[PDB]
């Protein structure tokens, strides 16, 4: 039994640098909004790993509104997805994220990315892929409005 | 032999709800714009259903402008889908919807558009993901003019 | 061990036609700014290539900045990348690619793009699914403005 898993999420410049994504702190311009640390990347990471084990994703597991988890960096959120994840027999096969966003660069800073996310997760470095692509000025990304990310997981049962 | 695949759809907000996402009937305050169902969730996922076999999509299988169909719900054409697709000799692995709109609230809906699919396509609840998740306002979908969503399918030959 | 992959691009219209889309020379009103061939199907397709195989994505691999490849068709580089995907012992599994377009008509290309990519991964036709879906004049696919595609790749190593 092999699963497959998507991800996606958004978020809005907003006030002051830097940013965390996939854990990493990227000095920039302006931040994130964001309830949380804003990190897209760990978020559809995190969604990736829940559908693919059918536990729903982030908004479920984790309300806004709800306990426990209202402070929260994502590290932490991802290594509770992992932990209910795991506790339903399943175990990692790979993973990989396509950040999107025109700036900042994100290149320079996939190395340790993949490490966070590697460690967080338990696995070697080379189940870890990660990847930024801009949108060549289309979009809201394009316009620097905010930034996307796409994940996909393959969970081993 | 494993198999995977993708898909995307998007429809355009127009006229009186409900809409219909997943199957299910979803009050609303726009309708959605489309010469079908406009079941976006279906149509993306048919799409990855498709795409794991290399028979195409919708779109190819089913004209627009092409008889048999032209009176059709989305769930038929997912129906028919699989019904091809096993015809090849494939096997559900699982499959992951990711529903991307500002409103309305996909949430609650979302158990009983997993009963519909898992039905249509003969499997087992758990091997059906579905999720919902904003664009922060960011984008056509955060200005609230129509639905986008994507998904991904693993097959069994 | 299987191996799952994600891939997107991006390119704006401009200048004249026509363009290459999945290696098909496809006619058309405006051409697409790129520092390259501009075939937006075969770049998401290789990074989806380069992410399942863990080695990064086209940017790392051929900076716009660097050598030996400045000019370079795209089905140079997906050989070029497919060509070390399979030094780190990789083997095909199956290949589904979304282009996201408003114009132009993809359908009737959609066989050769397939004959090309195949034979340029070394495959059979039958491991390698295209598709193409408008956004419904919504967003800056749907305005004309560019041209998205998605991928997925299976490998088995
Ligand atoms: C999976 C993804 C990211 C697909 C395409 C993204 C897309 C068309 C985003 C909206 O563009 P837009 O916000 O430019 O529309 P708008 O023109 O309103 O800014
Ligand atoms: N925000 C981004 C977007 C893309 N990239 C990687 C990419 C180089 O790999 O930037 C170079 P590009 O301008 O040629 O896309 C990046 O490192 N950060
Ligand atoms: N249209 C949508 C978009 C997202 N969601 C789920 C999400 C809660 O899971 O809504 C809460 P959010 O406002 O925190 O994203 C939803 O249920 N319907
Ligand atoms: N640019 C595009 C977008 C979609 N398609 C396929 C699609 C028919 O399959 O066009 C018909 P549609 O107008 O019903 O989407 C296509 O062939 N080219
Ligand atoms: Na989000
Ligand atoms: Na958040
Ligand atoms: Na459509
Ligand atoms: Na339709
Ligand atoms: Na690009
Ligand atoms: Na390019
Ligand atoms: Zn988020
Ligand atoms: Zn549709
Ligand atoms: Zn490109």
């Amino acid at each position: 039994e092999m699963r497959i898993g998507h991800g996606f999420d958004v978020h809005a410049f907003g006030g002051e640098g830097p940013i965390i994504i996939g854990g990493v702190r990227i000095p920039y311009e302006k931040g994130l909004l964001a309830h949380s640390d804003g990190d897209v990347a760990l978020h559809a990471l995190t969604d990736a790993l829940l559908g693919a084990a059918a536990l729903g994703d982030i908004g479920k597991l984790f309300p806004d509104t709800d306990p426990a988890f209202k402070g929260a960096d994502s590290r932490e959120l991802l290594r509770e997805a992992w932990r209910r994840i795991q506790a339903k027999g399943y175990t990692l096969g790979n993973v990989d994220v396509t950040i999107i966003a025109q700036a900042p660069k994100m290149l320079p800073h996939i190395p340790q990315m993949r490490v966070f996310i590697a460690e967080d997760l338990g696995c070697h470095m080379d189940d870890v892929n990660v990847k930024a692509t801009t949108t060549e000025k289309l979009g809201f990304t394009g316009r620097g409005e905010g930034i996307a990310c796409e994940a996909v997981a393959l969970l081993i049962k």
